[PDB]
């Protein structure tokens, strides 16, 4: 997209400066052609680089194992980004792709590589409910508590998509069960919100603040009430 439109940007600088090159020789400034002959080299290297990063996302996105090894034996960067800062091991971690996770990570991928909104995998891992791959990650060093741009802990996003065995993951990893993003909402208010019963009672066993207020003065028990989840309006009653 944005990837694309830089590649065809090389393209045509590279067959720009070649008609420069040659015009130059041509006209015999034999200190024009030497110095347009380097800028052409790096603008060719520059182009493969980039040409290797566009295909090293899509083997990623696609799980395509044997492709992902081809392009990093090519000499693909495993920490090259698009445009919005995704990087190979964004993708992998969404589309549930665990070798080639691991594969990346030994080439010395950033497991805490954030987007251009904070994004890190370990919190795409979460949203997708990738469990191995959270667990790899976490193993790998993954920031258990990174927080994206709207303070989205990977905690948030697996309550919020009501992940269980990964909200259990990330607080046996030291999460944060109280985090709050912008608005002041905590995994239990997502939880709670979104009717996850099971989840709810996990976030209340590891000392979840069932009294927490957002920015609205809503509790977890407000959210229960208004979205109708009575069985957990009845815990967080109790609970309080």
């Amino acid at each position: 997209s944005d990837l694309a439109a830089k590649l065809a940007a090389l393209k045509a600088a590279i067959e720009a400066i070649i008609k420069r090159i040659e015009e130059a020789e041509k006209n015999g400034d034999e200190d024009k052609v030497k110095e347009l002959r380097e800028k052409l080299d790096k603008l060719r290297k520059a182009y493969d680089r980039l040409e290797l990063i566009i295909r090293l996302l899509e083997a990623a996105l696609k799980g395509q194992i044997e492709e992902v090894r081809r392009l990093l034996e090519q000499g693909a960067d495993a920490n090259g980004a698009d445009g919005t800062g995704t990087t190979p091991l964004h993708l992998a971690a969404t589309s549930g792709q665990l070798t080639i996770v691991e594969i990346l990570l030994r080439q010395g991928a950033d497991v805490n590589a954030a987007d251009n909104t904070g994004t890190t995998p370990l919190h795409l891992a979460a949203y997708s409910g990738h469990l191995e791959i959270v667990e790899v990650l976490l193993k790998h060093g993954a920031d258990v508590d990174a927080s994206d741009v709207f303070g989205y802990t990977p905690l948030h996003l697996a309550a919020y998509w009501g992940h269980l065995e990964i909200v259990e993951v990330l607080l046996k990893n030291g999460a944060d069960v109280n985090a709050m993003d912008s608005d002041g909402m905590t995994p239990l208010h997502l939880a709670a919100k979104w009717g996850y019963l099971e989840i709810v009672e996990v976030l209340l066993k590891h000392g979840a603040d069932v009294n927490a207020q957002d920015k609205f003065g809503k509790t977890p028990f407000d959210l229960a009430i208004d979205n109708g989840n009575e069985d957990i309006a009845e815990v967080l009653q109790k609970a309080a």
